[PDB]
RNA sequence: UUUUUUUUUUUUUUUUUUUUUUUUUUCUCCUCUUUUUUUUUUUU
């Protein structure tokens, strides 16, 4: 959300994503859009599950639909 | 009744070349609660 973007910085490189199913952990991406994507879902993947972080690696994939209408 | 003389616009043209997008950082990160997980069936 927006009030914990401005914190981030304003190039912030790595990012936390929140899936849409509980059972899926959080996962690790890089991406430069953050804020202006905060009204949009998305769709990532996983390269790579490593124990030096607590969650696994993953990179975006393509845009999705809007939350709010329908489709 | 007032003669004679005091030069002028730099000279030159017939020289070789065998490279190539970019370029250089920013850390670890607590996802709250009825559950085992339901399940045949038929009309698309």
């Amino acid at each position: 959300s927006k009030e914990e973007v401005q914190s981030q910085g304003k190039n912030a490189q790595k990012i936390l994503v929140t899936p849409w199913d509980y059972r899926i952990p959080k996962i690790r991406i890089s991406t430069q859009q953050a804020e202006t994507l905060q009204d949009f879902r998305v769709v990532v993947r996983i390269d790579s599950w490593e124990s030096t972080s607590v969650y696994p690696n993953g990179h975006f994939v393509r845009v999705l639909g809007r939350i709010g209408d329908l489709e």
